[PDB]
This record gives structure tokens, C-alpha cells and sequence, in this order.
């Protein structure tokens, strides 16, 4: 039994639990059960499952070094799978709602869930709500008698909140802070003064890193009852750093990876996003180049999108990416070394996370 | 110190806690804090606060009969206020998202939050997410060391999920069940076969009654450590029944209360909602009347809305409302009598809830 095979098997089991519960306790009818099954599948499956499988991988590294009865090892792996699904369903929730919020068209060779003919925004907003409620139902059912229930729910809660805060930072990142005002329609910045490395960092740290790196790592510790094998400030530092590095590749790919090759036509430029490319370009451009950027950024007009795309090529942003990458490698290695002091095993799992981020 | 005065004072305190936490732990800037303060105010204030004040009222009925130190009485009232705010913020969350989902224009003498100029749907979806995350932050902070933390979070979780399920039942109530299919755009029913008292009941029970009646009642018990003063199956039965009766008045008002007098132009007819009026009309109409209903319902065309409005008047729906009301009075009195066996005090609080629903 490979890890992935176990993880996918547990999806069937959770799906059955949730659907059967809807029938026995929520008076659901079969057609609505079927609608929700389809919703779940469509939104929760696809890709590599780095997030969920990280929880499994962390727990398996502790299983290798820790004495347990076989039935305990099974229970720990089952808990890691359920906790990894809780993170995948949280990712579903985000994606569903973010797609609606941003007017996205495609995700994973498919219409964004809201664009399905028999879905609509009216239903999809609520479907995304359901996705996140399911995470809670899973935790309370599978982890009812577990000693880590409280800590897990508290952590999940804090990660979710960070993530929502991050979405707000992301969707407001093209406005001037001093002009945010519910009463006044928001103009795009003209100075780009808030396109800085520190503001960019704040966006990415909240929007992505808590749920993509910190949560899978700490959930793997909690289901292993191993949170005292580690210095949590180290776990936070390394998660946030790897997560930022991940998002700097994403930002670079939103612009430069061909559309079918990426699965979604990129719109960061036309959305005036505070991307790594824009911030880094503004960090090195001359006066005439800054003025040229201001004249073209944040416009749906493809010819102006192409101008921004050109200034990024003239500016040799690959040099800055390589230099950033080399610093993140130093720093991530340093963190891993510090994590070995208390736990070689957990340090190794972090090393695997990093390899999966970097080499990919 | 009146109860309402205490309840409103605690809003200031929670608001300060949440905003200060955003600054000290989430790197928020002042303008974004201000945006979120405004959001909170706009979405969480207004009206009578029946839901939040029910928690306070239930706890005050137990305080009257239970021996405690003064500092305990204060702590219990403070917990009841915080728990009542958790319910008001859950109501905020619903309203924000439901308004977006349904394309509503007005709420409480104001544009629906999403329609504010500097809000937009792109931000308001996430703002509604934040509203519900705040409920959790409040519980974990104010109730950290409380014996009822677990039970409260579990109850809140189950109520939230019921409510989301209910929204799905509501938004799909004009489709035929056998034709729900994410792949196929959903036609309005032509037979109206699912406009029955039992299907109507299922909608209202999930969509409204768990969060509006069951949650405030059980939260008042939990913060009072009094959940063994009561037979919970009775609390459920009475909550669901009063809640349904509430929603049958709402349904009647969506059609018949003038727009400024109601605060929002009603659209149940044009939305083809499974309302009490439609179900009850179909329950007594003759053949020609049913055919006339089918020809006019669920159309934005005001002249057809007026036809439906006319058939409802010809059909003397007030007779059915009075008869329904008289049965609910019997049944609610019966429940209250049964609740007195274990708790006169809690039975009285239920009697007040009922008076506030019925007489109003
Ligand atoms: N077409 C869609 O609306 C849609 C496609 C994919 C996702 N999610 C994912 O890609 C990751 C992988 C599993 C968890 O979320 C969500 C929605
Ligand atoms: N790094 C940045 O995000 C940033 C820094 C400076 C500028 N603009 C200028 O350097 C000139 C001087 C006045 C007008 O534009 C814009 C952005
Ligand atoms: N204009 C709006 O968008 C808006 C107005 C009112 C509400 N909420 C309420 O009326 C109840 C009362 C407090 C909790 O929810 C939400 C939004
Ligand atoms: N109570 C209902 O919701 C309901 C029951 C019956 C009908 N239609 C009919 O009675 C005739 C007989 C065949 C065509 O229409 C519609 C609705
Ligand atoms: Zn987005
Ligand atoms: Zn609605």
C-alpha cells in the first residue's frame, strides 16, 4: 500500500461518510446528494495533492522511528489521510470562491465550478461554503476522541483566518492604502509605491503559505503527537520562506508559461497584481522604464500587456530570480539544519517538501 | 445595566479585540483595519438582535435561580454576550453571501454590502468569509479555558452546516429534483409537484431554524452550564416549530408588506420561491386556478406577478394562516409545558421567545 493509494482510498471513505450523513441526519434526497458528490469530486480532485500528502509524509517519517502496535500505525496513517483531506477541501473552498471573486474561466482542463451550466454563482458560493464546513465535519467525526482535536481545530481555524486576510491583501494590492474606503470606488494606484518586496511578502505569506506549507507540516506533527519534537518558530520560518519561494515561481509562471501548459490564461498584468515581476522590475528600472510601466500596467488591452511583457524581458528579471533562489536555498538549508537539533526526522520531511518545491 | 446595554458594550470590546489582533499578529495596516471596521459595523449592526439577545436572556433566567459569586455572574453574562455576538456575526456572514448569491439590492435602509462602491463582489465574498472566521476567533479567545468550549464549537459547527444545507434546499426549490445536474442548466419546474408542506418544512427547518432558534437557545444553556436542566429533543422540537412559524410570517410579508415598510422590495414570486403562500395556494386551488398559477409564476413581468398576487387574494390564504397559527400555538404551548417538568426557568425563556415571534 503506497501512501497515495491509501490517501485516495480514504477520500472514498470520507465522501461516503459525508453523503450518508446528509441522508440520515439532513433529510437529503438522492439528486441533491448526487449534485454534492459531483461538486466534491470536481473541486477536490486533481493534481499531485502536495498539501494532503505532506501530512501523510510527515506522519510516515515519525512512524519509521517510533514504536507502535500495528493497529496504532494504521490509525495514525488514517488520521494523517483525513487531516490531509481536510487541507485539500480547504483548498477547494478557496479555489471555488476565488474563482468566483476574480471572474476566472478555467481550472484544471475544466470550467471553473461556478461556470458549470447547472451550477451558477448563486449555488457555487454556497457550495464553497459547504466545502469548508465539510472540513469541520470530518475533524469532529474522525478526531472526536483524539488528544490533538483541540490543537488541530485551533490551528485550522487560525490558518483559515490568515488565508482570508491574505485574500484581502491580494485583492486590494493594486489600490493605494490611503484611498481604501467602502464608500468610494477604488482607483488603481498611479504611483505603484506599494509594489515593494515587503508588501509583496505580506500578501504571499497570508494568502498562500499558512495553508499550503505551515498547515500540512503542523497537522503531520499533531496527528503523530510529535509537536514537542520541534521548535515551532522554526517550523513557521521555514514554512513561510518555502511558501514565498513557491509563490514567486507561480508569479513568474502566470506571465511566462503558455496557457494550455499552465491550465488557465494568466491575467496578473491586466489585473494589476502586485506580482514578483512587477515589484522586482520596479526595483531596478530607470526613470523612462518606470514611466513606460505606468502607461501600460493593469490594462486588458493586449498591446499594453505586451509592452509590460517586453519591459520585463529587457530588465533581465531572470538574474534577480536566480539570485533570490540562491538566497532562499541558503536560508532553507540553514533552517533544516536547525530543525535537526531537535528532530532529524522532521527535518528530513521538510527537506522533501523543499525538494518538491525547488526542483519542480 | 440593561441587558441590551451590556450586549452593545461587548460589541465594542470584541471589535477592539479583533482589530487590535489584526494589527499585532496579522500585519494589518490602518486603512485595511478601518475597511474591516466599517464592514463589521455595516453587516453586524441593526434591528433588535433577537438572536444574540436570546443567549443573554436564557443566561439571565438561570442567573436568577442559581447561586454564584458576583464575579461569576459577570463572567456568565459576558460569555452570553460574546456567544450572542458569535450568532449575530454568523447572521452577518449569511446575509452578505446570500445577498450576493440572490442579486439583492437593499438591506436595512442601505445598499447590500457588495453594492457599496468601494466593496464590489470581489471583496464582499471574502468579507463574508471573514465574518464567519471572526466567530471562531471570538470563541477560541473568550472561551479558551471554559468547560463548554468543545460543546459550543461542535454545536456552532453543526448549526452552520445545517444552515448551508438549507441554503442549497432554498436555491434549488424551484427546480425538479430529478433534473438537478451540474452539467445542465436548470429549468424552473412546470408541475410544481415539489411545492408541498413537507418540502417547504425541510427548506425552512435547515435554512433558518437551526441558527435563529436552536443555536441561541442551546448557547444560552451552554454558557450557563445548564444543558442537563433540559431534554434536548424538546429543545429541538420547539426551536424548529417556532422557527417555521417565524418563516411563514416572513414568507407572507415578502409578498404583502409594502417595500419601504419591509426594507427590501420582495421577489419570492418572480424568483419562483417555494413560499408558504404558493404551497398553501396549491393545496386548495381548483384546476383552472392551478393552470393560471403555472402560466404566471416565476416571471419578472409585473403583470404576471400581479396575477399570482390576485389568485392568492381570491384563495383566502388568511384562513389557512389563522388555522396554521392556531395549531402552532397548541403545539408550542404543549412543548413549553413539557419543558417545565425539568426546567421552569428555561421553559419561561422559551415562552418569551415565542411571545417575541408570535405577537410580533
Ligand atoms: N474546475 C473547478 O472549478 C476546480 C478545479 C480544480 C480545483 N481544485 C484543485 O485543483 C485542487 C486540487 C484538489 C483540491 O484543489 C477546484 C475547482
Ligand atoms: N519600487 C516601487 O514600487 C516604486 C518606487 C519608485 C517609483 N517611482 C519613481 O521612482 C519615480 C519618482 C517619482 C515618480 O516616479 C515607483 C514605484
Ligand atoms: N447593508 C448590508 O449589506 C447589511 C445590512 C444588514 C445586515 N445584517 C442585519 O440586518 C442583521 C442584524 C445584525 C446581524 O445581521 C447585513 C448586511
Ligand atoms: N400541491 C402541489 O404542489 C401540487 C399538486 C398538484 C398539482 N397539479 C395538479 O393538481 C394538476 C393535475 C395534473 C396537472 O396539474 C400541482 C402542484
Ligand atoms: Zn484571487
Ligand atoms: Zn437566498
Amino acid at each position: 500500500m503506497a501512501s497515495m493509494e491509501r490517501f485516495l482510498s480514504v477520500y472514498d471513505e470520507v465522501q461516503a461518510f459525508l453523503l450518508d450523513q446528509l441522508q440520515s441526519k439532513y433529510e437529503i434526497d438522492p439528486n441533491r446528494a448526487r449534485y454534492l458528490r459531483i461538486m466534491m469530486d470536481t473541486t477536490c480532485l486533481g493534481g499531485k495533492y502536495f498539501r494532503g500528502m505532506t501530512v501523510v509524509n510527515v506522519a510516515e517519517g515519525f512512524l519509521a522511528v517510533t514504536q507502535h502496535d500495528e493497529a496504532t500505525k494504521e490509525r495514525i496513517l488514517h488520521d494523517a489521510c483525513v487531516g490531509g483531506w481536510m487541507i485539500e477541501f480547504l483548498q477547494a473552498h478557496y479555489l471555488v470562491e476565488d474563482d468566483i471573486m476574480d471572474g476566472s474561466v478555467m481550472r484544471r482542463g475544466k470550467p471553473c465550478w461556478y461556470r458549470f451550466p447547472g451550477v451558477t454563482t448563486q449555488c457555487a458560493i454556497n457550495d464553497g461554503i459547504i466545502l469548508k464546513s465539510w472540513t469541520q465535519i470530518m475533524a469532529w467525526h474522525y478526531f472526536a476522541d483524539r488528544p490533538f482535536l483541540k490543537d488541530l481545530l485551533c490551528l485550522f481555524q487560525k490558518v483559515d483566518y490568515a488565508t482570508a486576510v491574505g485574500q484581502m491583501y491580494d485583492v486590494t494590492s493594486m489600490c493605494d492604502s490611503n484611498k481604501l474606503d467602502p464608500e468610494v470606488a477604488q482607483p488603481m494606484t498611479t504611483d505603484f509605491a506599494e509594489f515593494t518586496p515587503a508588501i509583496y511578502k505580506r500578501i504571499v505569506k497570508y494568502k498562500t503559505t499558512f495553508y499550503t506549507y505551515l498547515l500540512p507540516l503542523v497537522m503531520g506533527l499533531l496527528v503523530s503527537e510529535a509537536a514537542a519534537s520541534v521548535e515551532m518558530n522554526l517550523v513557521e520560518r521555514v514554512a513561510h520562506l518555502i511558501g514565498e519561494y513557491f509563490q514567486v515561481q507561480d508569479d513568474v509562471m502566470d506571465c511566462f508559461t503558455p496557457p494550455e501548459q499552465l491550465g488557465k490564461v494568466g491575467t496578473d498584468i491586466e489585473d494589476a497584481k502586485c506580482s514578483w515581476l512587477a515589484v522586482t522590475f520596479l526595483g531596478k528600472a530607470n526613470a523612462a522604464q518606470v514611466a513606460e510601466f505606468k502607461a501600460n500596467y493593469g490594462e486588458k488591452d493586449p498591446a499594453k500587456v505586451a509592452v509590460v511583457k517586453r519591459l520585463y524581458s529587457k530588465a533581465n528579471l531572470q538574474a534577480d530570480f536566480a539570485a533570490y533562489e540562491a538566497e532562499v536555498v541558503r536560508e532553507v538549508e540553514s533552517l533544516i539544519e536547525q530543525l535537526k537539533v531537535k528532530s532529524p526526522t522532521f527535518a528530513e520531511s521538510v527537506a522533501v517538501v523543499w525538494e518538491k518545491t525547488h526542483k519542480r
